[PDB]
């Protein structure tokens, strides 16, 4: 099931511009590797900010020593997926509810 939120090779100034590209809006999120750490990933996100307004919003998914997946200690899940439909379902601490997957 190759996941439309998933984007294996993408840079954080390639998931900025791919967000911020016409077509997506308030929500559109994807996963991408993380740049400043090999084997780990990245949240981002489109969020309406109060000054500029439209920016996107880069969250660290940081791995659990058994295998697991979380951005907050807090909330831990079994893999990717999971941690998705929990943040569709609600913000529960993020800038805003994860929505639609992004768009190119
Ligand atoms: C400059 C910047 O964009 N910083 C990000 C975090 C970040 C992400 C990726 C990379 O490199 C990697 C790359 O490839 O860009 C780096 P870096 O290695 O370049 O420093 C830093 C940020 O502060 N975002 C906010 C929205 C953010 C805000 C709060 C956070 O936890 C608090 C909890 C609160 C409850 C809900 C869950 C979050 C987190 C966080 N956990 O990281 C992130």
């Amino acid at each position: 099931a190759p996941e439309p939120w998933f984007f294996k090779n993408l840079s954080r100034k390639d998931a900025e511009r791919q967000l911020l590209a016409p077509g997506n809006t308030h929500g559109s999120f994807l996963i991408r590797e993380s740049e400043s750490t090999a084997g780990s990933f990245c949240l981002s996100v489109r969020d309406f900010d109060q000054n500029q307004g439209e920016v996107v919003k880069h969250y660290k998914i940081r791995n659990l020593d058994n295998g697991g997946f979380y951005i907050s200690p807090r909330i831990t899940f079994p893999g990717l997926h999971e941690l998705v439909r929990h943040y569709t379902n609600a913000s529960d601490g993020l800038c805003t509810r994860l929505s639609r997957p992004c768009q190119t």
